[PDB]
């Protein structure tokens, strides 16, 4: 039944971190399944990332899915998943590159469109 | 010996949250004894700092502090301690190349936050 995730935040003062996220939650959150058991930043960089998903993966064991702000984040993440054996939790992200939305709204749109998809094929009702 | 504490952000999106927290983290990054083990926005607004605090709470029952980035957020942390019974959580709040009126207000609120809790967990 339950999807539990995980959501890896950029910078938490820089505008790409909220418009990623928002656009990524104004799709997943339509979809109960889908429950965020944690969300911290890891400041858009790699070795934060691999530092805070340490701590995510003990705390919330149970999570299936990290979503990330970045691709550096992402890429942190998934080391921190393989070193702690955890090579089945599926990784994901986008990297880019006020009235109205832009360019990292609607990329999280797109990105938790096929987070959605993805994981609802993979772990169906 | 290590005094950990968590922060409430106001809106992410508005100036004054990181003027407030810039601030404060000016003065209490320079003494490594406190250690910020949770820091999450709570919207400036009281409620959404009852329900952060609530978690917070269970995650990372070390701390001995909230510092908050206005009143509205500080009454709904209190309130979020006295329900769970830690009644010996401090909560304190306050409420660009140059620096202005919420960062020096956040440097002030860092000197007290220090100086008071330095007098109540000396070396």
């Amino acid at each position: 039944k339950e999807i539990p995730y995980a959501e890896l935040l950029g910078i938490l003062s820089a505008q790409p971190t909220w418009d990623r996220s928002n656009g990524f939650h104004s799709v997943v959150d339509q979809y109960p399944e889908f429950k965020m058991v944690a969300q911290q930043s890891a400041e858009f960089d790699r070795d934060t990332a691999y530092k805070v998903t340490e701590q995510i993966l003990q705390a919330h064991p149970e999570i299936k899915a990290i979503w990330c702000g970045n691709d550096a984040m992402a890429l942190g993440a998934m080391k921190a998943c393989e070193a702690a054996g955890r090579t089945d939790i599926y990784i994901f992200g986008f990297d880019g590159a006020m009235v109205g939305h832009n360019h990292n709204y609607y990329g999280g749109v797109l990105a938790g469109e096929y987070f959605v998809k993805f994981l609802k094929e993979k772990y169906p009702d």
